[PDB]
């Protein structure tokens, strides 16, 4: 069981795709990185996700092109591909469960496609927040607290927007009392009604 | 082998998720259908993709929420979920090959997250076409031909835009001599350079 301090890198673009990973605790951010250091978020992975799947294809013969970061303190398992490939070719059942895990990854990414497809950033934001509710939400008298520290920057990198825009949108959502924010934990007040 | 005419439905929202599918020839469109009747594209699957993967999660106890349509004339295989779990037992190797196809689906979806992430609708379109060039590309004296009838509406539904805007953007690109269109098939003239 490995641990990663918050903001520690799990793999860098350019690193051989040596291992597969399983996320026990915390959130992992996958992103694409650009020459100047800008990053675009491509996935925010929730507990119990398999990831690093490019090694399931090319194994260490190929290089990472996304950046994997411990978005919160993380705990995870990982194993070179042949170790995995052995464990599978050996334990048939296990594979049925990784097939399920991968199927989940795909359905989750497609939900982000849906979030990103909205033309107006306001809905893009609510929709992204509703997903986080589901992935990391904690029940509350108000509604649901997204148990992650979310900077305006981090949100911008994930819904395709600038930070200034996120700030304005977030302020608008509070003015209207659909959300509260405290030390970066966002609480969504009426999740179910927001899925309108 | 099951064939489907262009624009025929392979599976509708509400259907039991009982089968896994394999795409042999053509392109399959996955969408979310909305209350009104508008449709948002979540994936354009290319030949040799596994899909319907919701059925490897629950199976019957779960109803399709996406719409699977033959975007071009299509041929595919399919099987009841419990038959898949069986051949998985039989051939612990076939297993790995599913794992790998699922891995590739994940990566393909993430690459669409990147497309949608662009703020500049022009760039988002160029990026969507590059995808199409590698997914449905055919080498050309002129560069790479995307082998698909693409209406502006269809492009709009996949890049979170509208017909009108797509028409303007395609024309801009054509003025720059950057793409060509014949019979609704688009040719991208220097895709390797554009990748910039
Ligand atoms: O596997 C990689 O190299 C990038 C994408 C990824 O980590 C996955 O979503 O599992
Ligand atoms: O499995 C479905 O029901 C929806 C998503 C899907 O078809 C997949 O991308 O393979």
């Amino acid at each position: 069981v490995e641990t990663f301090e918050r903001n520690k890198t799990i793999f860098f673009p350019g690193d051989p795709a040596e291992r597969v990973y399983f996320l026990l605790k915390g959130a992992v951010k996958l992103s694409r990185v650009y020459e100047a250091g800008e990053e675009i978020t491509v996935a925010l992975l929730r507990e119990n996700s398999v990831f690093g799947v490019l090694s399931l294809l090319t194994g260490n013969k190929s290089d990472r092109f996304y950046h994997a970061v411990a978005f919160t303190p993380v705990e995870l398992l990982s194993a070179p591909i042949e170790q995995v490939e052995q464990a599978l070719k050996e334990n048939p059942e296990l594979s049925m469960l990784m097939l399920r895990g991968l199927s989940s990854r795909i359905l989750q990414t497609e939900m982000m496609i849906e979030t990103l497809a909205h033309r107006d950033m306001g809905s893009r934001l609510v929709s992204f927040l509703l997903i986080l509710c589901r992935d990391f939400g904690v029940p509350c008298a108000d509604g649901i607290t997204i148990d992650l520290k979310l900077s305006h920057q981090a949100i911008a990198e994930a819904i395709g927007s600038t930070r200034v825009t996120v700030t304005r949108l977030l302020g608008d959502l509070r003015e209207k009392k659909m959300i509260s924010i405290h030390k970066k934990k966002i609480t969504v007040h009426k999740p179910v009604t927001l899925s309108r």
